[PDB]
């Protein structure tokens, strides 16, 4: 179990993540101070939707302010790539030197990493964010369509390997099948292979159910925007 | 799609079902009456919790007074055997004895009928109860355990062969990976070999999700005391 400001990750009911969105700075600060009285146990800033993502100082004094508002909610940061449904198109070089920015002079509690990026580069910054107190979020997306169970098991697993402190994977169900195929995956990675915490997810209208089904079949968190309210409530009905 | 009273069971959302299982006539016709304000599609009538189920003529004309108040909802009346979850012993002689009496002068919309009672006996009742309008449910209840996804799929497969207007099957998940094997013998007879609406249920707590996931997977009805009134939002919640 990941234990992130007294949050434990890994144990009980699934942990509600809240994402932030917005492009400007200004409302990335409301929504922040908004999270201190959402139904949510941490907060997502997703930073590809900045608007100033490049100027890296920017993001690292703006994560501070983000930080100072959080009513002590662990913080994720996020660069989602554009092959795996992210904002905007960015090198890898940029890449990996905005992380390492915010590793050494932002503010942050989980970092997310692409388990498909660069691995050499990857890795060294997975040990230089660990040596900051970072917990590291590795993580895969496929917005197209969903993998067999074993590849997704496979994926899993392999985050795993490259020491991963929480191993995440979203995938896109094409009809009621993939849905399975996504929480079989999930329980079989779970029961079977795991020794750190995963999260995974059906995406869309078709999946939705995998949203509320963590405790069931072992995905530690859920992200929340259905709604964060609605979904406390719906853990709480579903709950072992 | 089986069409009862406007109820199109196996089209749209998953049609709800409230059971009555008070002991009493006076409370049967209590929750009767109660069902007509209540968020539900129709009403079983549980006979195997009646104090009089013995009675035959008795049954016949409560069940009578009972279809008076439904407010033109669907009965479906359900004799459960104590091998599958009953209330109470009783030989197999009154059990046909007492559906062929409410068969020709009892009210009802659907009749319930176990696939492992005496074929050739259940045979000769399915064709009587057609002959007076009644549907068909043939079922299958194991409360201890969870067959495999295939004897799942072959029990649903022998309902339909067996004339069944609507196939049901509930099990007993002892661990999460039975209630995905509940789910998915459903999704695989829904596409593969269904040609009647089947009703499936992975029960207690663990298989909750199974009560609310019927559009996804192919179960056509679901049974609320989950309430009535949260199953109903539930089901709007995850429609596809």
């Amino acid at each position: 179990p990941v234990i992130v400001k007294n949050v434990r990750i890994g144990e009980g009911n699934p942990k509600i993540v809240v994402p932030i969105v917005a492009p400007t700075a200004e409302d990335i600060l409301a929504e922040a101070t908004a999270s201190q009285t959402l139904d949510c146990d941490l907060v997502e800033w997703r930073l590809d939707y900045y608007e100033n993502v490049a100027d890296f100082s920017d993001v690292c004094n703006l994560s501070q302010q983000v930080m100072e508002r959080l009513g002590q909610k662990p913080l994720l940061l996020t660069f989602r790539t554009q092959k795996e449904g992210g904002e905007m198109a960015f090198s890898e070089e940029n890449y990996f030197a905005l992380y390492h920015e915010l590793v050494k002079k932002g503010a942050l509690d989980l970092l997310d990493i692409e388990l498909f990026a660069n691995p050499l580069a990857a890795d060294t910054l997975i040990h230089e964010a660990k040596k900051a107190g970072i917990k590291i979020v590795l993580c895969n997306h496929d917005f197209q369509k969903t993998p067999s169970q074993e590849e997704i098991v496979a994926r899993l697993r392999q985050m795993q390997m490259r020491q991963a402190d929480i191993c995440k994977i979203a995938v896109m169900p094409q009809d009621a099948t993939d849905v399975l195929t996504l929480l079989s995956a999930t329980n079989e990675m779970y029961t079977h292979y795991a020794s750190v915490p995963i999260v995974t997810m059906s995406m869309g209208q078709l999946g939705m159910i995998s949203r509320v089904t963590g405790q069931l079949f072992g995905s530690a968190l859920t992200f929340g925007s259905l709604s964060v309210q609605v979904l406390r409530n719906y853990l709480k009905t579903f709950e072992q």
